[PDB]
């Protein structure tokens, strides 16, 4: 099975629910073993360590790039500090590049959200009007 | 400006013309420096070494993945002929991964053509019904 860690920001309760629904769906319908912070009982100050360690054991890393994740990633408001949950340039540059599957949420005109330090600009443009098509491509990016 | 090498096979005269048109368009409309075999006068059995040298100086590498390219890549892998400009497992694995911009041609149902040894499964699904959208995204993958 693909081991898939999901990197995401707790932008809101609805967004946490969208990520949780995606994790449950990947586990149920796609035979993927999702590494999710909510399913490991990760306390606030253990978040950076959990993200760091999870990326090394995961086969794929979903980068949930909504607007809040991308400008938190680009600015790094105080820098790393255990709280973090957002991939840093250092983590990105010490990870095999093929693991990352950026998913852009809420962009317009195909200007997919993606942190500036991602050298490859590919991202799965999530189609809210065609979920099944976007989910199919996510399965291909994970499995194939 | 980005130096963009185009990896493609001479599958047919129409396909060579499609790649030639794309190369001309990228230079004219997107201000990129395209490294094209026909513009350097690379004759058939010199093409593979030309691909190797060009990928080292190129900023991006477009992988024109139609059916013929992907089946020869999947079947022959590192054993592709000296006359070919088809990426091998060694070339993919020994090149900075962000260079590669695979373009899937002629795939159906979102089952994008891509050699199986490409560790990252991302590819630009070329939309023959919305070229401007596909060219917009190709420009972004090259520039951004």
């Amino acid at each position: 099975s693909p081991h898939v860690f999901i990197s995401y920001s707790w932008s809101s309760e609805d967004h946490k629910e969208w990520v949780l629904d995606l994790a449950n769906k990947l586990m149920k319908e796609s035979g993927v073993e999702v590494i999710l912070d909510r399913w490991h009982g990760v306390v606030g100050h253990d978040r950076f360590e959990f993200m760091e360690n999870s990326i090394k054991i995961a086969d794929k890393v979903l980068v949930i790039c909504d607007k809040d994740y991308c400008e938190k990633a680009n600015t790094r408001r105080g820098g790393v500090g255990t709280e973090t949950m957002i991939i840093t340039p250092n983590i990105y540059n010490n990870t095999k590049q093929e693991k990352f599957i950026p998913i852009s949420l809420g962009e317009e005109n195909g200007e997919y959200f993606l942190p500036d330090f991602f050298k490859s600009r590919f991202a799965l443009g999530w189609n809210y009007e065609d979920i099944d098509k976007s989910y199919k491509e996510l399965e291909r990016l994970i499995w194939e």
